[PDB]
RNA sequence: GGUUUAGAACGUCGUGAGACAGUUCGGUCCCUAUCUGCCGUGGGCGCUGGAGAACUGAGGGGGGCUGCUCCUAGUACGAGA
């Protein structure tokens, strides 16, 4: 039947300030499970996160699209896990994305800098995530 | 090439020879550099015995232009762009 017990998931977000990283890690969690090659940037525009040209070309993720893998805890790289990233935009402009992706999962890391701190997008999807007391970890 | 020479015409003016910041076609542009000047290149003499070399360097001339891309750096700035 199922290829995974139920405990093989975690359903996490990523969501940020703007420009804090989200889209840098969660390409850089992708190619850790290896489902892509060249880790690849979002300058450039080569990420695979980023396909409808606007952030192509203006390099900001705009929407959020759900993604998958097999990264492991228990004797990482093996006894694979189902990590189901979403990487959401932190623009107040497309907080909803936010709001209907912090509604839908269980879990979040909060991706924080080192240089600013917390931002005011990210005390925003702050007040977003205990809305819902969605469970959560930071990531600097 | 044009402007303004001789040929020619149109419009216009003049009765006319002709004329017009009106137009159109055609229409010869000379000079062996003496001096000054400047580019170079020498011959004489000096420089205090003659000669051969190497120099120092007064002073003068040349050369001084820049773009793009990359890195720093998606950094500082900025809520974000
Ligand atoms: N120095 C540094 N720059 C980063 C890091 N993560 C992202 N960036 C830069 O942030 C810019 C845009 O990153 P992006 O993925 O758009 O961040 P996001 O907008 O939150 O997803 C890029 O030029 C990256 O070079 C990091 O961990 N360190």
């Amino acid at each position: 039947a199922r290829t995974t017990p139920i405990a093989r998931y975690r359903n996490i977000g990523i969501s940020a300030h703007i420009d804090a990283g989200k889209t840098t890690t969660t390409e850089r969690i992708l190619f850790y499970t290896g489902v892509n090659h060249k880790i690849g940037e979002v300058h450039d525009g080569a990420a695979t996160m980023d396909w409808m040209e606007q952030e192509q070309e203006r390099g900001i993720t705009i929407t959020s699209a759900a993604t998958t893998a097999f990264w492991s805890g228990m004797a990482k790289q093996y006894e694979p896990h189902r990590i189901n990233i979403i990487d959401t935009p932190g623009h107040v402009d497309f907080t909803i994305e936010v709001e209907r992706s912090m509604r839908v999962l269980d879990g979040a890391v909060m991706v924080y800098c080192a240089v600013g701190g917390v931002q005011p997008q990210s005390e925003t999807v702050w007040r977003q995530a205990n809305k819902y007391k969605v469970p959560r970890i930071a990531f600097v």
